[PDB]
């Protein structure tokens, strides 16, 4: 396991261990589709009473997500049994799933919830959480199944299995004031800051409405729940992208939120409100083993600095789920586990302090990207990305490495390496842009590798791209691209130690022309021990034609 070390096990609903009476989907690429919008590009369509999929617990466990797809504007039931026993039902619905566009407006993936003529149903797939009240121990049968009274149909993902222990509680009440059936999370916090004993506040299991901004000052505050499957935040439900959260005022950096839950209301991507954490330049933030759905962001940092990010899970938002900008340095995003973004789902956007500076993304699972990367760097010096594990792009790179500006005011990549170190990248690539005019076409869009390095209009220098596997990628194992008439030239990036398996185009794409007005990549690539195995058309492209690019082949490579 490269990745993310999280509580749960994740079993495809269509894995060979799995005994079924319904239809498996054949895997393909295409956002917009059943199989390719599924984890592992397949899942298992259960469409008459008595379908199941028997899936075998490989570690012990009393809950359950269950990721799926029903109809269109419906909510039901599907039932789950454990060794041939009915044990309860999953709450399954399509109130947060299916946003609709068109094939040549992909732009607008995530921002528009309602059907109309000529539009296509996309972000297809959602969840279901059930806790049983049983620890049900390894090999046990779980069976997901339609029976009478469940939905019409339904397609089976995945499943989650975890071994959830029992909650916890408030650490000591002399110190943590509690939320309460009669005390709001504001009267607690309240309480909190004018007693200087308190270290902070304690919400309890339970389901809490957070309908507004909660503002954390006067000085550092610790939040604890009793766990993310036991203390919920829940924004109004018959409300629908509500701004609702936290707010971090400078007073109350070093502040702690941990162990809960948060289930927000937005069914559709808003750009301004909608980050589960506002915390304007905060510092010294630790954000811990909590489980955030439908938000816009997690959170979007604007030079925030020293915080951590540890053991979060970050599940069916409306962009990205984390981000970093502006000056944020030194941050520790450790060990969190992403499904379902909307956009990058962890990324570092370097701009104007010349540069986000020595940050750490380690440990870190990023899978389902319903739009953009897995992981994207844009810009910066001296920033760390190891032991990555993506998976299942809907539209573009597992892993993207641009300095392009998007207008704003950036320096580009600095002079110390941007590090990608230990990656395995399944299933990544994408459809996205236009590609009019363009060189080595395949379709009406820009077609992306599992890694792009793409110099746009700042310097593209000093990226160490090493341990990387990427497997059955869409399009490409490695796309290096310059953007012109910039023709920024690319200096010390190397690659070392990976293997690109199956591509089904190329394993090492040089784009030579991207669109028209377009031209080759500027600088070099060094590549040691990079082995492309079994390409579906040759190992490279793009080397005869791109004389301002030189191909170093240091040693071990096999094209
Ligand atoms: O899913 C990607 C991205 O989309 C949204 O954010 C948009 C943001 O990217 C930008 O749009 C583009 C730039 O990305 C850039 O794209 C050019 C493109 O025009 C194309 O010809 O080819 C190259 C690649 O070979 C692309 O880099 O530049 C153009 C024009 O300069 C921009 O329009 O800005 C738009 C709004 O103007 C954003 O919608 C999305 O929000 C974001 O989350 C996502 O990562
Ligand atoms: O309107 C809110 C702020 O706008 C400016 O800030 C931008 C950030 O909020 C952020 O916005 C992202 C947006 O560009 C797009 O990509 O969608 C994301 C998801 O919804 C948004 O979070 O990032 C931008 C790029 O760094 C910022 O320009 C103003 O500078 C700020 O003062 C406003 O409060
Ligand atoms: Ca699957």
């Amino acid at each position: 396991g490269r990745g993310a070390n999280m509580p749960f096990t994740i079993m495809e609903a269509e894995s060979t261990s799995n005994a079924t009476n319904g239809t498996k989907l054949t895997p393909n690429f295409k956002p917009g589709d059943y199989a390719g919008e599924a984890s592992g590009r397949s899942s298992v369509y259960l469409d008459a009473t008595g379908e199941y999929v028997e899936f075998t617990l490989t570690s012990p466990a009393n809950a359950f997500v269950l990721r799926n797809a029903v109809a269109e504007n419906t909510t039901g039931t599907v039932s789950i049994y454990a060794d041939g026993v009915s044990k309860g039902k999953f709450n399954v619905s399509s109130k947060f799933s299916y946003l609709y566009a068109t094939p040549s407006t992909l732009g607008r993936l995530g921002y528009d919830n309602a059907p109309g003529a000529g539009l296509t149903a996309y972000w297809l797939y959602e969840d279901a959480q059930l806790m049983l009240d049983q620890v049900y121990p390894a090999g046990t049968k779980i069976k997901i199944q339609k029976d009478a009274g469940d939905v019409s149909w339904i397609y089976v993902d995945l499943l989650e299995t975890e071994n959830v222990a029992p909650p916890q509680a408030n650490p000591d009440p002399t110190k943590y004031v509690a939320v309460s059936a009669s005390k709001s999370i504001d009267q607690a916090l309240t309480e909190f800051r004018q007693d200087n004993t308190k270290k902070g506040i304690y919400i309890p299991a339970g389901e809490w409405t957070i309908n507004s901004k909660i503002f954390l000052y006067g000085r550092a505050t610790e939040i604890v729940g009793a766990g993310p499957w036991y203390t919920k935040l829940v924004a109004p439900q018959s409300q629908s992208n509500t701004d609702v959260g936290f707010n971090i005022s400078a007073a109350a950096n070093g502040s702690t939120i941990r162990d809960l839950s948060a289930w927000g209301n937005y069914i559709n991507r808003v750009d301004g409100p909608g980050k589960f954490i506002d915390g304007n330049g905060m510092q010294n933030v630790t954000v811990q083993n909590i489980w955030v759905e439908h938000f816009v962001c997690l959170y979007w940092g604007v030079n925030s600095s020293y915080n951590t990010f540890k053991n979060n899970r970050i599940k069916n938002t409306f962009a990205d789920g984390i981000n970093m900008t502006n000056g944020s340095s030194y941050n520790v995003i450790d060990n969190n586990y992403a499904r379902g973004t909307g956009a990058d789902s962890f990324a570092l956007f370097s701009a104007t302090g010349s540069y986000n500076v020595g940050n750490k993304y380690t440990n870190l699972t990023a899978t389902n990207v319903r739009r953009a990367a897995a992981f994207a760097v844009y810009g910066g010096s001296d920033n760390l990305f190891q032991n990555l594990y993506g998976a299942d792009t809907l539209t573009y790179p597992g892993i993207t490495i641009s300095s392009y500006s998007f207008g704003y005011n950036t320096l580009g990549f600095g002079d110390q390496d941007t590090v990608i170190d230990g990656a395995t990248l399944d299933r990544t690539g994408g459809d996205f842009w236009t590609s009019v005019g363009a060189d080595d076409k395949i379709n009406e869009y820009q077609n992306f590798g599992a890694i792009w390095i793409y110099g746009g209009d700042r310097a593209i220098k000093n990226i160490l791209i090493k341990n990387v596997d990427i497997n059955n990628p869409v399009y490409f194992g490695l796309m290096f691209q310059s953007m012109s008439p910039n023709n920024m030239v690319m200096q010390n990036i190397r690659v070392e130690n990976v293997n690109i398996n199956n591509p089904s185009r190329y394993g090492i794409k040089l784009v030579v022309r991207a669109e028209q007005g377009q031209g080759p990549a500027y600088g070099g690539a060094s590549f040691t021990n990079v082995k492309v195995n079994n390409p579906g058309i040759s190992a490279i492209y793009g080397e005869a034609q791109s004389p301002n690019f030189t191909v170093t082949r240091v040693s071990g490579n096999n094209w």
